[PDB]
């Protein structure tokens, strides 16, 4: 592929005005309160996996809307407490719960839980579908911040941290949140809504600068929003949709992140355009660093893996 | 270009039903749960730049207490009028297909375009049991009780019950029509309800799943393939296909007693000819399948005439 | 896909200098005169169609070059006079004469005639092919305004209006011309050459700002011109071709339109680039309005249908 | 691209039943007669070209429907008579009259004329457009053999041979017709309608076995027919169309070819499917040979150029 | 994608006749002898990597043609001997030496060496380029088994095993060879030429049933061969090329494998078509098993990773 | 379609040279290593169905003792004849481009189509130091001494030395021509040898690398991008570009003193207009760049006339 978004020089300076409504923090305050009203009631069931030195489990817990969230949980097979990681998977990109990577994270020394995102890689989503929406999760319940798909997801992410930190074999002071694109977005959103995480690693975070994303993205899933408007021409629906999205946009959440953060971005990424990622990064006011990779897009970036491992090792291991 | 079975083979393609022993029992129970939900329909007039037709926004309660909607256009003249319940295609509803609904009314039919749950409109209260591929095709696929289309099919039946209750509607002249997903709902509705008089289905979807996933070259059948890629458990595949059989047209076709008109393009890559012939060949009723060599999953002009002529003859 | 032409802000101000030669109106004056010399001699043959309340016919008439033009003609089955519509189809986009849409227009209350464009959806084209040209109609007889394909077409469009208005069941004071792409172009061209039309509706009009179109378009049929030049490298051939096209370019004809006009444009339209459509719109000095649709391209735009029906209803019904 | 049509074993045996109507030869007899009624009145205008040893001209002549046909004509700059070639270009594939190739053919020793196909690479087409048709020339006037686009084209091809052979610097007994795709079809059609040509070279000939082509081709321009039917659903239109096409189908003309013929075909050709080309070849009853190239499609095949040059050299230059 | 090759029923029975020439084993006997003549002279240089419990090194050694082969070598940071793995990467698919995966393999308890294939993911290739060839490595030196690209590669693979087993911290009786596509092919080839490996894991092995692959494959890199023939039309070149390829074709090497073998194949794999993989599998006469995945292609198959980890654990780790 | 800098900008695009301080020293040493290899050319007649031309297989020894080949066609008449050394495009040589070589001879030019190492033919003895992206673009890219094109450029020069030594060849009327990669070799040959009288380069490749990798939308420039994806080490990228500068046309152009004719299509995605104008704008010699708005990386008929006319004027 090739360069397409703003020049690197412009990207570094790209910092769009926040779109957060006056009731932004109030919405998250209320949302967190509804989550708190749901007892976690976590369950742990051992799971066989052909690995030595790691114990794998299937973890489930109750979250927003009384939804049962799941994911594999791998723990180093040695005395703890262990530093932990809550890993979030990409949009519709979870295969068999990403169990093999979860196990490898545990082999690296981290008690790791790969929270499966509602209705995607796993987990239950009790939230009702208010009405029509484009193919996908991007616009489900988009006409209201209370019904929006990611409201439950973000909360599940926070609840995931609360459950993990409660584990006695987990060192609550050494918990990191990581993920790619959608996963990176959940990581950042979790760090913004909970102070449990110590550090944050986000690979080309998704759900960022929506109003620009729909005009710059050249591939799914941002375009699901575009597809949604094509099916609902009502001008008010568009205003409303973007109004809803602002409550979940990383450029509005970034400011709450106080944890050391490591981000990555490929300049030829057509799914999460550089501009939208730099936008999130430029709204972060915390110990941070953005690794830029000229020749990579929305994919695994080997050089960034080293960075990631090194960063987590330094702050947690 | 041509790709599925030859036309000669297609005419003879009739795969063994995959219906489980509790097939009709499942639908009997499902219809019963629907019956337990009062329709409580509502009608709100809706402005539209047309003369001779009155448009409304119709809503009603269905399975799972979901609120189903759709525009309802009625010829602006004394009834009773023959009616049509039109079903839209998969993720293919734009602005409720209001313009086509209105035109159907201009053709003389009191028409209701039922919006399919979470797609073109309507509420879907059914919970998402677990992970599934991007789309609706695999939502709740691990159980016939939780499967996406269970609610949809019931909404379709309820739509007919609501429409026929209207005094301006001639209950004896109600037809069900639709394209692909819409065609599948039409056929499924006729199989579960005797309210419809005739059925028109354009290259019906949700048919012969086990073959569709091996022949289709485009979405949305492949959503199932994507689902299995994400859940390699062999039991998950057995289960999924077990679930799908309760909604597969080749198992429902047999219950259709209404005159039925179908269409199929031989280069259709979304609803492969074989899967459509399969549904057609399982129908034991007054039927006819219009084959169009040079068309695919799209509007077929020649079939519109056929369609208008068929509906006119049985309803107008 | 995604945005690609000039920004919306720029589009609103895009008004390229007319390319009309000094003999512009003289060419059309002469052309109209040659048309006038051909007796219409229209014929009406009833045609069976499964519809109630509408009578369909096959209408044919003689036009420029003694070509026999055809098209279905649907009339509300009630006492007239009826408001009428001359509908023009898109480039190579006529299927079975667009009869189903013609009938629906009649059901909406309009005596409608879908003029089939020469050699495309129907009708005879007696104009000779002077020499080589690219695959398609875009460059047929392009080396001279007298031989150019659209000369006959535009005249057929005018003649269509003359024939329809002559019908006793047609209210000559309530005739509108409509069409999409090529059809929108014929609509606008007909209103510029004839004062018979009362109103004009054009969906992303084609044949506009050719010199820019060949540099911005990303799909057919504008690129047929590009293909033509690839096959005739002679620099003079290119000057000549554009010289010819200027006599049919909407930016040069728009100024003659005095009828209320309604236009539409999708910002991601790659066939008739937004710039070329805004160009035509910005050259119109009449009661006008351009509906912009951010998320649509060269296709049916539901929201615009309402606009269209509402516009025609207000001016004709 | 990859293999897709019938297996090579099947292709060699593929010989579809002729689709020629009972008035087939009568149609061509009448058609040739109408051509004969139009005086050629050829004209020759010298044309400058940066080459040594060759004289280039612009050649024009009157043909069917009084259409003015053109094309460059290159002649070796030495005393004749010279062996000649009438080269036909591919569908919508003529750039600047293919002048550079015409000149090279002359450098190879052949007085060469690249007849430009009506409305495509050049030449005038006076034939009227009866009615609607798909984008392209494939379906123009397809509802009647008298109005069909290629009627004039085929006749132009024959007239081209008559004009060329009349030239004193041309050895009428050493004239070959060559072409690729559409050009190969015109070559074969010209040899079938005129005995002027001595030999024939056709690269993956087009306009062959229409009824199958529309079901096997995966690219233009055969699919123009498919597009046409999509726009005219009337079943009678399809019967008529194929009726018309049969009068121009190579499988029905091949049998009249008596000249030595050399053909080529790439097995991954998606424009002129192998089956449709083998069909034309298998209907030829004359000194013939079909060069098969497994790894090539609808494109220039180097190995076949050698074959071609060698074949022409043997039958004409030699 | 979608199904396209032979049906599963046919695939299970697909076993093409070997194409090995009469001097097959003689060629490999001589080739191994030339390798033996090159002293390994391995070198080990520690390499920093952000991991705990594993020591990483850059390993290099001399192989066929005195080429210096490299790759990262990760070892569990605990007392050995350790079971080992020689991992081979896919065609042009090595990024930064696949170091992250090498380390993870070591975390699973395996002393792992990711041999970088000549000129691809790393390593030196001293073999000269005899002449023209298609873009890529597939046809380099294809006109002779002595000059063919993979001759050196296969030998590097065998040498890799010899070097690893010589390490004192490596349990020579618990060495496994694994790889995907090209990597799977090297794994199988190494087991066929060396008895050092105990078990073999090959994910949809490449370099198998060449003569069919070039007719079934729909993506690179098999088609490089097709591209090569397009550029060298000489019929003898094709005979020669396939003659050369037979000495490296898995269907001819499979028979020498005596080690327990685990293979995988996606039925919609367009790079290494199912038929070509079943062909290699059906030529294996040893403790074997082929995991078939209906919905996967040429990619990472999660279900097969479990199979793989479980298989290696059973035969090596525990 | 248009995509690079505007034509107005292209005419002014002249990027700073990237030549290292040892630029000419590298080429001086390189030419010296070539000189140390005796040409030892061989000529073997080759049958070809043509009249008036004699074809031969020509081979000679070059840098690294590599045996370079190519067909050589000579007008079958008394010489001396003007000559042409034709270079083929990247991976674009089929059967040695023999048919074109013959046609060039028919136009009156003793022509030799040098086959580029390992591509259209010829032997490449240069070792592969290490890993590199699929293709020749990055082979030995970590050092100017090992880089693929070092041998190629020298083979080009050696080709001229061999041809001019032929008695039937008029050493004062030798032109070098080629497209893209071939155009680049032509220009590089004219820069390193004064044997060529004139130069014709069709949209020359290997030009302004640092921009090419950011503007190109097709192969083979992107091979470099692929290389960096496989070797993330930042130093590897600095080194690679350091290597490439020794072969970049923007750094060699200045040495060209021969009349030069270039062509460029404005929609060329393989050799972007900017990279070609870059090479052109670095030429300080009798020159001319033919711009073709509607063409890309392909045969441009109009330019063929230009080309034939230019060569005729300077050589015939
Ligand atoms: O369904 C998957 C199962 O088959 C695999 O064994 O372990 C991971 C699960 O997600
Ligand atoms: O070049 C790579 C380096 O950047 C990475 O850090 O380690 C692996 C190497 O291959
Ligand atoms: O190998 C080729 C040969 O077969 C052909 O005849 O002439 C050109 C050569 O390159
Ligand atoms: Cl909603
Ligand atoms: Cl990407
Ligand atoms: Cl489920
Ligand atoms: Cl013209
Ligand atoms: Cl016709
Ligand atoms: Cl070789
Ligand atoms: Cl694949
Ligand atoms: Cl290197
Ligand atoms: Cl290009």
């Amino acid at each position: 592929m090739q360069l397409f978004d703003l020049s690197l020089e412009e990207l570094k300076k790209y910092k769009p005005k926040k779109t957060a409504r006056p009731d932004f923090s109030d919405f998250w305050k209320k949302s967190l309160e509804e989550l708190r009203q749901v007892e976690a009631e976590p369950t742990l069931e051992s799971y066989d996996y052909p690995v030595k030195g790691v114990k794998v489990y299937r973890l489930t817990y109750q979250s927003f809307g009384h939804s049962k969230i799941e994911g594999f949980y791998a723990v180093p097979d040695q005395t703890g407490p262990h530093p932990a990681l809550v890993r979030f998977h990409g949009y519709n990109a979870s295969y068999d719960g990403g169990i093999h990577d979860i196990v490898n994270w545990a082999l690296h020394g981290y008690a790791t839980f790969g929270m499966l995102v509602r209705g995607q890689g796993g987990s239950e989503d009790t939230s009702v579908t208010p009405g029509g929406h484009a193919l996908g999760w991007m616009t489900k319940g988009i006409l209201s911040k209370d019904t929006y798909y990611y409201r439950g997801v973000y909360l599940d992410a926070v609840r995931a941290l609360e459950v993990i930190q409660s584990f006695p074999e987990v060192d609550e002071h050494r918990i990191g949140v990581i993920g790619g694109s959608q996963g990176g977005a959940l990581a950042i959103a979790a760090a913004a809504l909970s102070d449990i995480p110590k550090v944050v690693v986000a690979d080309y975070p998704y759900l960022s600068n929506f109003e620009r994303a729909v005009d710059v993205a050249l591939e799914q899933p941002y375009l699901e929003i575009n597809s949604y408007f094509r099916r609902n021409s009502d001008p008010k629906v568009e205003e409303k949709a973007f109004e809803t999205l602002s409550y979940f946009d990383l450029i509005n959440l970034a400011g709450w992140v106080k944890q050391p953060t490591l981000m990555a971005i490929g300049l030829i990424d057509k799914i999460t355009p550089p501009s939208t990622v730099f936008a999130a990064y430029n709204h972060l006011e915390t110990d941070k660093d953005l690794k830029v990779y000229r020749y990579f897009g929305h994919e695994f970036i080997p050089a960034f893996q080293t960075e990631k491992l090194s960063f987590l090792q330094k702050h947690l291991l």
